[PDB]
């Protein structure tokens, strides 16, 4: 804390402020996170991400417990994916890149998900980019060990836009499945340049889903109906086709996005298994012009 310069406040985040800050003494600039709580299990499970380490993964640089505050110390990136798509929505990103994107991205998971470590809040303001072509996820494993309140510290509202179907319906467990949910719904987002579903409370979440890829039922997600939140009562809506949701997408995007976005979470495609599909073949690292 006393260790560093701030240099800019970035902005307020899930768990506190979030600075760009200069180690005093070393001179490194790094991101410093400041947690409001702390509790033994927290800093045992965050000290654990030190080790995940990953050029699609945001670096874990030091964990500091000092006064009964909690800071958390990271590589910093000069910017984040949902910045960047509003930079660009004259001309949208060009699917090369998002190709690119998607391509890191999904390696990010694959490793992390490998050591069984979810992220549970993916989003573009967590996606951050440098000017080499690179995109890394940030705050991996995070929501395990502090929890994903409804508001953040400052009462800004915690997104609802990337969150799998089974988390509104009321799981008690999380899969892997959640990430590869939250990333398709970003994948969508780049190539159309509108959020896929941008509910403004769980039920519009949920209905905003269901609008799109069908009321789930019994057929397509074994188990649907019995879970926490499930109501017999909610409108049953039709299927629309991929070609019609994210139009410009190719044969292979438009496949690789539905078994991303697959109702049964145990049927929606793993990060390694997206790693080998067809869309992939022809990807490149492009420099963002940023
Ligand atoms: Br607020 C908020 C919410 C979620 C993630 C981040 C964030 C942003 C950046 N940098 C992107 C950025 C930097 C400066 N100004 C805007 C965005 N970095 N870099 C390392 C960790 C990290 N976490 C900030």
């Amino acid at each position: 804390m006393e260790n560093f310069q701030k240099v800019e406040k970035i902005g307020e985040g899930t768990y506190g402020v979030v600075y760009k800050a200069r180690n005093k003494l070393t001179g490194e600039v790094v991101a410093l996170k400041k947690i409001r709580l702390v509790p033994s299990t927290a800093i045992r499970e965050i000290s654990l991400l030190k080790e995940l380490n990953h050029p699609n993964i945001v670096k874990l640089l030091d964990v500091i417990h000092t006064e009964n505050k909690l800071y958390l110390v990271f590589e910093f990136l000069h910017q984040d994916l949902k910045k960047f798509m509003d930079a660009s929505a004259l001309t949208g990103i060009p699917l090369p890149l998002i190709k690119s994107y998607l391509f890191q991205l999904l390696q990010g998971l694959a490793f992390c998900h490998s050591h069984r470590v979810l992220h549970r809040d993916l989003k573009p303001q967590n996606l951050l980019i440098n000017t080499e072509g690179a995109i890394k996820l940030a705050d991996f494993g995070l929501a395990r060990a502090f929890g994903v309140p409804v508001r953040t510290y400052t009462h800004e509202v915690v997104t609802l836009w990337y969150r799998a179907p089974e988390i509104l319906l009321g799981c008690k467990y999380y899969s892997t499945a959640v990430d590869i949910w939250s990333l398709g719904c970003i994948f969508a987002e780049m190539v159309t340049r509108r959020a896929l579903f941008p509910g403004d409370s769980e039920i519009d979440q949920l209905f905003r889903i269901f609008r799109t890829l069908g009321t789930p039922d019994e057929v397509v997600w074994p188990g649907v109906t019995s879970m926490p939140d499930y109501k017999p009562s909610f409108p049953k809506w039709a299927r629309q086709d991929f070609s019609k949701v994210v139009p410009p997408l190719d044969e292979d995007g438009r496949s690789l996005l539905s078994q991303m976005l697959h109702y049964d979470p145990n049927k929606r495609i793993s990060a390694k298994a997206a790693l080998a599909h067809p869309f992939f073949q022809d990807v490149t690292k492009p420099v963002p012009h940023l």
